[PDB]
């Protein structure tokens, strides 16, 4: 979506 859907992903993985 951004920037941080890449490592530190925020929401991409939120969960796991």
């Amino acid at each position: 979506v951004a920037r941080g859907w890449k490592r530190k992903c925020p929401l991409f993985g939120k969960g796991g």
